[PDB]
């Protein structure tokens, strides 16, 4: 589980968002795996606006950030899971690194700020959903 607070915005994993979230829905995308509601209290999290590809994430499941090196946001099929068929995830990017499910939410982040969050991985692989290009997130 894990958000990002920006604003006046919360960005979830469109697969763990609650009822309120869809109820408070500023937007999602499927094929992104995101999903951004409105909040009554100001967020503390500032977006990172670069083409960062090494930064820090979060691993719930070892209580522990670790360094990882991770590709550009590209369109990657991703394996069935309980949430998604077996498909193409967009603006995904990947990093070898441990991962399990209860970990999506998990923020990664580079010396400018926010990058994206854990949504996919499996054997050694951990996807991110970035959110650098949300440009919107930083405004209203
Ligand atoms: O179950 C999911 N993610 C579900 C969301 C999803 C995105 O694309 C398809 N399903 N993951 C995330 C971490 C992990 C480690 C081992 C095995 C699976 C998983
Ligand atoms: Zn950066």
């Amino acid at each position: 589980s894990g958000a990002i607070y920006v604003g006046n915005y919360r960005v979830v994993n469109r697969h763990l968002a609650t009822h309120n979230d869809w109820a408070n829905l500023v937007w999602e995308d499927s094929s992104r795996d995101l999903l951004v509601s409105s909040t009554t209290a100001q967020g503390c999290d500032t977006i990172a606006r670069c083409d960062c590809q090494t930064g820090v994430y979060y691993c719930s499941s070892r209580r522990k950030h670790y360094p990882v090196s991770f590709s550009k946001p590209s369109l990657i099929f991703v394996e069935a899971s309980e949430y998604y068929p077996a498909r193409y995830q967009s603006h995904l990017m990947l990093a070898v690194g441990h991962s399990e499910p209860g970990d999506c939410g998990g923020i990664l982040r580079c010396q400018h700020g926010v990058v994206g969050i854990v949504s996919t991985g499996g054997n050694g692989l951990v996807g991110f959903a970035d959110v650098r290009d949300l440009l919107w997130l930083d405004e209203e």
